[PDB]
């Protein structure tokens, strides 16, 4: 199962709500994990996804990165 | 360069803070993440690691997992901290 159905499934058996994949975005730092950006109910939400859609957590403002540019990264989206 | 010592310069590199590994608990939904608690001076503090250890990323309130059990291993270990 993709990344985005999977990610669609594993949000959905938690919260029973279906929810639209707006963008995707990869790690410089690593592959495991990709940041994001979902649409629940009414707002646009950013996440935190296994890059096999089997575990989201949520965006939280702690965040370090072994690269720095992704600090970056998460913080532009967390501002949209 | 090993998992923990991986860990340890990718928050010590942007916090300047040398931690200790307590606690690290593998999720069963899948091996990308870990969940991994550690100390900071005297606070004990849960986090979620990538499996090679370059992203830390902080427990949130949010957390959802394909398999059930490991909501419960995270929902404990948020409890042991606070």
């Amino acid at each position: 199962a993709s990344f985005e159905d999977t990610l669609k499934a594993t949000i959905k058996s938690n919260t029973k709500q279906d929810i639209k994949i707006l963008k995707i975005q990869n790690l410089q730092s690593s592959p495991d994990v990709k940041l994001v950006l979902i649409a629940v109910g009414n707002m646009q939400v950013p996440i935190f996804a296994s890059k096999d859609g089997k575990l989201v957590m949520g965006v939280s403002n702690v965040f370090f990165a072994h690269k720095s540019e992704d600090m970056g990264a998460v913080g532009s989206l967390i501002k949209q």
